[PDB]
């Protein structure tokens, strides 16, 4: 319903936000590999992985049709990594951190949306 150049005008500025938070945007920039990690239970907890980088790549190719798509991608990754790494672990925390900037950049844009 939405044009995928407007979705990418209006929301990749706050995918860049998360971009920008350094140290806790870098877990999060790709894929997680549980291959180099040597952490095998991944994909049984995580059935549908999400990362920065996909979420870019689906903005850049017009993935989207309308912009609760890419909220609720951001929101999975998210949730993916709350629930599968420890409340002690630096993704863990860094996870919260991007999801308190997350919270404030997507809130005048959606209005705007919509
Ligand atoms: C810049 O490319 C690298 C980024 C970080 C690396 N990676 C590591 C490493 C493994 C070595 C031991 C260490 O200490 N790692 C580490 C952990 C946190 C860091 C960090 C390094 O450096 C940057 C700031 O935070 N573990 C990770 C866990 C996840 C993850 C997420 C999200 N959801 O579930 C899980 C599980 C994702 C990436 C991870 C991988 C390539």
């Amino acid at each position: 319903i939405f044009k995928p150049e407007e979705l990418r005008q209006a929301l990749m500025p706050t995918l860049e936000a998360l971009y920008r938070q350094d140290p806790e945007s870098l877990p999060f920039r790709q894929p997680v590999d549980p291959q180099l990690l040597g952490i095998p239970d991944y994909f049984d907890i995580v059935k549908n992985p999400m990362d920065l980088s996909t979420i870019k790549r689906k903005l850049d190719t017009g993935q989207y049709q309308e912009p609760w798509q890419y909220v609720d991608d951001v929101w999975l990754m998210f949730n993916n990594a709350w629930l599968y790494n420890r409340k002690t672990s630096r993704v863990y925390k860094f996870c919260s951190k991007l999801a308190e900037v997350f919270e404030q950049e997507i809130d005048p844009v959606m209005q705007s949306l919509g």
